């Protein structure tokens, strides 16, 4: 369904999370300090990872390497290619 | 440039603005309610006009139709592309 | 409410300056690295640097307490103060 959650607080987006039955489902909220700031939220057995959305000068956005322009475009790209230095997909 | 950001009483904030040498000049408030919606306040003249950062359902920020991956990215294209309909502003920094 | 523009260094502080009360601040962000935060804070007639540390998962912090949050920090900061010779505590401008 929809990704993108806002300002939404980690707690609540981890009871969201926690909650689902699937490996792989993950939202992305928006630091409420920092502008811009994202985080990516992943449910995994039990847990719940959380990677931060770290940006470059140029504003283009990572998780450890690879640079995407959109959020849209990170998260698809991710959904072949693990989010983690583990098996992580969507 | 460095971004600087402080709780200026929203009041105090629109007198510094409009003050500036440059219509153009601006600043960008942060929403105090929940959702944390995003605001352009760009002095014209005497007055300060107020512009709304929408969001959709894949985090991009637009105000008209074009839109944007980043607050950044939204300031720097309406620094080449008037932010009203009508009349022509640009975004400026504070002098 | 929060307002953030793009005020030079020279102007931010001389604004900093001329508050009336120890502890006003400003945050600065970086120019090269977005999300990269730095807290100018007026003492006297002086503007005191306190730069927003990161570690290894994430926190943030200035001296050794580490906070999960930008605005955790500040705000803890605003009833513990930032230096240890000088209490200093942070408050929004006026
Ligand atoms: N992105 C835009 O604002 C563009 C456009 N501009 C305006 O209306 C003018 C003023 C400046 C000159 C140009 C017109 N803005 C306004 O009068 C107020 C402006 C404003 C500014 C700050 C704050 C404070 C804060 O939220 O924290 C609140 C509201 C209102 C914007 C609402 C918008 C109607 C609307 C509402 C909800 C969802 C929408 C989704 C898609 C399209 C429109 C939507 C109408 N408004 C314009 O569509
Ligand atoms: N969180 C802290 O700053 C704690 C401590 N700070 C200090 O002692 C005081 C300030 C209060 C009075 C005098 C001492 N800080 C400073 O003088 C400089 C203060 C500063 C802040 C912002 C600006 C503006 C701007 O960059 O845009 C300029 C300078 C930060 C200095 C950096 C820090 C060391 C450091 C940090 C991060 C990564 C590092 C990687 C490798 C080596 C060192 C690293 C040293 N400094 C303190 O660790
Ligand atoms: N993009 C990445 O996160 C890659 C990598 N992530 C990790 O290793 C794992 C998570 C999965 C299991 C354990 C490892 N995350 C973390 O340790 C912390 C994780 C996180 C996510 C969200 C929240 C808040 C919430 O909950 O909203 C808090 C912390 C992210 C990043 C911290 C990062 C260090 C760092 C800090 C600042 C600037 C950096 C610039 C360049 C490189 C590193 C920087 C270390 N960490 C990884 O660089």
């Amino acid at each position: 369904g929809p990704w993108f959650f806002g300002k939404i607080p980690r707690a609540k987006a981890e009871e969201m999370l926690s909650k689902q039955r699937h490996d792989g489902a993950f939202l992305i909220r928006e630091s409420e300090s920092a502008p811009g700031d994202f985080s990516l939220s992943v449910k995994f057995g039990n847990d719940v990872q959380h990677f931060k959305v770290l940006r470059d000068g140029a504003g283009k956005y990572f998780l450890w390497v690879v640079k995407f322009n959109s959020l849209n475009e990170l998260v698809d790209y991710h959904r072949s290619t693990s989010v983690s230095r583990n098996q992580q997909i969507f």
